[PDB]
């Protein structure tokens, strides 16, 4: 197991990273900065995510520590749908980089590809609870990201939720300078992605894996909902690979060539998420997550369902 990936743009990518999706900003700052310490390389950030500054803060801490040098970093971020019309996306981008503290981004990422009506709400709603969208189409807002590459602001782009006609059109655009990287995707053993990863890695694209443990957090989650965590037969893996719960759900993505940010704020958690690199899930191991697929989404976008380009009504 390598711990990075080689990207199209001839950067590698670490594996592992720390997602930052519901850290709360006085929480945030400490899990950065034990997750560098304990060996993490790679950080996963949003602007949707209320926190960049408290990260930035971490960041530049450790790297006047000299705990890290800026190259041995991978830092992401991603442009809100609020931010797709083209003359947003560069300001969107500095006002990542000002948080961040950076002068650049390792990735940067379309955070989905529909654009929302631009103004102060992340979630601008109708009446009758569904997104006003933008204007927008998914080509501009890509040739704007193109730009944050020629000035030297990112050293990557790629996309996020993006289905594979979505790539596609990426992919085929008259003129394309730069192809994505990443497309970053839901997955995890109930929604396994079989058909998109084939895709995207057939395309040279590097696929990162979120919500592996399948957001316990998430704030619409529902009883009755499926709990990758507790279940009975993942954690027979683990306890025949004396691994937890948590770092099979890891490593599952880890063997299938993919990238994987697991979230949490809690120290504990922080460090035993990173050892993952001393054990190997057998191929029947393998066989059998891959089995556990219900197509069930944590991220399904359902304010969203009648946009021009959601992208979950495509079988991929
Ligand atoms: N591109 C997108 O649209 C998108 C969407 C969703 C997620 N993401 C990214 O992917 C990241 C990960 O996804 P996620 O935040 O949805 O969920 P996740 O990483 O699947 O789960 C995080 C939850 O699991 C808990 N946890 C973490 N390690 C654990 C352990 N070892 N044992 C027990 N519980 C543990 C965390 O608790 P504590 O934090 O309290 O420890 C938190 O409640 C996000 O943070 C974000 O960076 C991106
Ligand atoms: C309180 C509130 C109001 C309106 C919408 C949402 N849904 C969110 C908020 C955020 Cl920060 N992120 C997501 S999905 C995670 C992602 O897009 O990375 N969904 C939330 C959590």
């Amino acid at each position: 197991m390598a711990s990075r990936i080689l990207l199209n743009n001839g950067a590698k990518m670490p594996i592992l990273g720390l997602g930052t999706w519901k850290s709360p900003p006085g929480q945030v700052t400490e899990a950065v900065k034990v997750a560098i310490d304990v060996g993490y390389r790679h950080i996963d950030c949003a602007h949707v995510y209320q926190n960049e500054n408290e990260v930035g803060v971490a960041i530049q801490e450790k790297l006047r520590e000299q705990v890290v040098k800026r190259e041995e970093l991978f830092i992401v971020s991603k442009l809100w749908c609020t931010y797709h019309e083209k003359g947003l996306v560069k300001g969107a981008c500095q006002k990542t980089l000002s948080d961040l503290k950076l002068d650049y981004l390792d990735l940067y990422l379309i955070h989905w590809p529909t654009g929302f009506k631009p103004g102060k709400e992340f979630f601008p709603l109708d009446e009758s609870g569904n997104v006003v969208p933008s204007d927008t189409n998914i080509l501009d807002t890509w040739a704007a990201m193109e730009e944050l590459v020629d000035e030297g602001l990112v050293k990557a782009i790629g996309i996020s939720n993006f289905n594979h006609l979505q790539v596609e059109m990426i992919l085929n655009k008259p003129g394309l300078k730069y192809k994505p990287a990443v497309n970053q995707i839901e997955c995890h053993p109930y929604l396994t992605q079989e058909k998109l990863i084939q895709y995207c890695q057939s395309k040279g694209i590097v696929v990162t894996a979120y919500s592996p443990l399948g957001s316990p957090d998430r704030p619409w989650a529902k009883p009755e909902d499926p709990s990758l965590l507790e279940d009975p037969r993942i954690k027979a893996i683990a306890a025949k690979h004396n691994k937890t719960t948590a770092q099979v759900l890891i490593r599952f993505p880890m063997q299938r060539n993919l990238v994987v940010i697991p979230k949490s704020v809690t120290p504990e958690r922080i460090a035993e998420n990173f050892k993952v690199f001393d054990f190997e899930l057998s191929s029947q191991d393998m066989t059998t997550l891959l089995s556990y697929n219900r197509n069930w989404r944590v991220c399904a976008l359902l304010s969203c369902t009648s946009h021009k380009d959601y992208p979950f009504h495509e079988e991929f």
